[PDB]
Parts: C-alpha cells; sequence; structure tokens
C-alpha cells in the first residue's frame, strides 16, 4: 500500500484446542483437515467480500475495508462469522466421516483505526496489518468458546441493529485500558437471514 | 495431499512495544521501519539457511528443519537469533535517522517434532507448520524483553555447549500443564563466536 491509517474491521478464527489434539493424527491428516476446513472457509469469506490477510497455523485473520471498503464493510464481516460457523456442520460432517472428531471454531471481531500497507522484504512482501485493535481482536476471540462469535462494541454499532445479539460479557486482558464489553453474535437479519440456532416456528 | 512430522527448531521474533508505539506515527513511516526491519533481519536469516515461514505486523517465524533438515540447524538458529539482535543496531541507524524511536526486538527459540506441510486455500496455499511445539516457541518469547534471546532446553540441549547463556528461568505458560525451563542467551562460539554484551 505505501501505508494507510484506516477504519476496519477485523475477523479472526481459530480451531479451539485443535493444535492439542493434532499431535494424535496422522501428518497428512492433520493436513487433510486444514485443507477441508480453509478451502471451505475461504468459500464463505470470498463471498462475502473478505481479504484473507493470513493463515496461521490453524487460524484466519481476514480484513473488511482493505484493500477497498465500503459502507457494510462491519456487517459483510459479522454475516461472515455467522456463515463461517454454519459452513464448519459441513467440514464437520467431512471431519467426522475420515474417521477423525469435529472441529470446533471460535470467532472475533473488531472495528477500528490500523496501519494498512505492504509489509516485507525483496523476494517476500505481505499485505499487512499494524495496531492495537488488529491484537484486540484476537483477545476478543479468545473468550470465546467453539461455535461462538465475539464481537466489539464499536462493530455492533458500526453494523447495525441488523447484528443479531444473545448478551454481552465485559473483559479486560492483559495490558488493557478499561473493560470492553464484547457481543454474543445470534445471527444477521435481512437481506442476510442467518441464524446460529433457527427462530423456532 | 499432505504432509511429515518432524523435529524442527523454531525461532520467532517480535518489537516489543512497536504495535503501541506505531499508534503514534503516520502510516508511511510505520511502513517504512517494518520494511527496513524485515529487509535486513531477511539478510541474516537467508545468510544462517533459515526458511522464513511469515511476517507479522511485527514478527517473523522462521524454521530450522523444514523443508530440509540437518542435525545442527539448533545452534544455527541461535547463532542466527544473535545475528538479528546485532543486525537490529543497522536498522535502527536508518530508524533514528529518520527522526523515529529505535526498535527494541525480543526472540524466542524452541525445538520439538511439528507437523510441516502444503496448507491453505485451493488456490495460494503456503508451507505451514502447525503444534503445540508452535506455540510453545511464541511463549518463550513473550517472556523476552528488549535484546534478549530465550531459548527451551530442548534447544539448548540439541545445540550443545556452544550456546553461552546468562542463567536460567523457569515458566509456567497457561494451557500447558508442565513447567518449561527458559535460557537466557549470552552468545555463541567457534565458528560465530558472536555475542550479545
Amino acid at each position: 500500500m505505501g501505508g494507510d491509517r484506516r477504519p476496519i474491521t477485523i475477523l479472526t478464527s481459530d480451531l479451539r484446542g485443535f493444535t492439542s489434539t493434532s499431535e494424535g493424527l496422522n501428518p497428512e491428516e492433520v493436513v487433510k483437515v486444514l485443507n477441508i476446513y480453509f478451502g471451505k472457509m475461504a468459500d464463505v469469506i470470498t463471498h462475502h467480500g473478505g481479504t484473507i490477510d493470513e493463515f496461521m497455523g490453524d487460524g484466519i485473520l481476514v480484513l473488511f475495508g482493505a484493500p477497498t471498503s465500503q459502507q457494510d464493510d462491519a456487517l459483510r464481516a459479522v454475516a461472515c462469522g455467522v456463515e463461517m460457523q454454519l459452513a464448519l456442520r459441513e467440514v464437520n460432517q467431512q471431519v467426522t466421516g475420515l474417521g477423525l472428531q469435529p472441529l470446533e471454531m471460535g470467532i472475533g471481531i473488531n472495528t477500528g483505526e490500523v496501519v494498512v500497507g505492504n509489509i516485507g522484504s525483496e523476494k517476500r512482501t505481505k499485505y499487512g496489518v499494524v495496531g492495537a485493535q488488529v491484537n484486540l481482536t484476537y483477545r476478543i476471540e479468545s473468550y470465546t468458546t467453539g461455535g461462538q462469535i465475539f464481537i466489539s462494541s464499536t462493530t455492533l454499532e458500526a453494523a447495525g441493529d441488523r447484528v443479531h445479539v444473545n448478551g454481552n460479557r465485559t473483559v479486560q486482558p492483559k495490558g488493557v485500558k478499561d473493560p470492553v464489553v464484547i457481543w454474543d453474535v445470534a445471527g444477521v437479519g435481512e437481506p442476510y437471514n442467518l441464524s446460529l440456532a433457527v427462530e423456532e416456528q
């Protein structure tokens, strides 16, 4: 980029304890499960116009607002989060019939000012993101258990009331100045109508 | 489509306090500083046969043992760490020559079995390393302050006597049940003869 500081919405996912239990698997099985997961997530991210910034062991870092931004960056991110979780049921049917146990995934989303641009060397430049707001997203993701999406207050305000919420948690990770409230996502309303649990008729 | 489980030495570095300091810089300055630092670190790493796995907003993952191994990767990893700290003095001449605060860097090194393989998308897939022992090296490094290299004892045992150590510390990082002993590296002996203070 050469360097810009701007509001974006950052999403990060991780596979709640797959690090640990992968130690039991043959190396081809670890790689296969991970490719099935990554391939499937990459489909949902792309459908929602996110930028896969990086694949990090069993984690994914995604940007909405960089290289290009829109008015609904935060909405698209939340909708992407919910559909990522729902796409995991599918990957879990496959992983499960490979004879392996299902994956569980946690997701954190934060919206804020970050530095974006091309970071790296000669033979290896990387489109990168730097700042406190990046780290806070990882930290938010950390409170999550399997199947959950936690989002900060700035992502909820930025996304709007089409984001449906079960409730909040107030946290303060190591070296954070004041507590942050994070929001437990249930689903997104019109025009997405994506839900983690079905509204029972 | 798959890969291999094998013992490798993994090195990770971090620009201590930089995320926080970057929040005061102009964005052209943040990118330039990263690029000066990565440019030179990549030089040092390449000179030592390290494989650069990833670059992060203030960070490097390096591997000694993937996709090519040999038995004293571990000493060469520690030597590389020592040269990285020393090379930071040149990046700082340029960084401070722009009137900008000097970087400090911490580094963690660990030796263990990981899974390595080709991983990610159906399209632009990178070379990846997975396992607890990757995460351990990031834990090890989180205890570092500017100018300091911390190594696991498996790394010190693989590398041997030519790693000179300032002293020991035993930590219990969360998640992992047993405490790891970590070593404060002062320098390395023949043939590198590189020292940190």
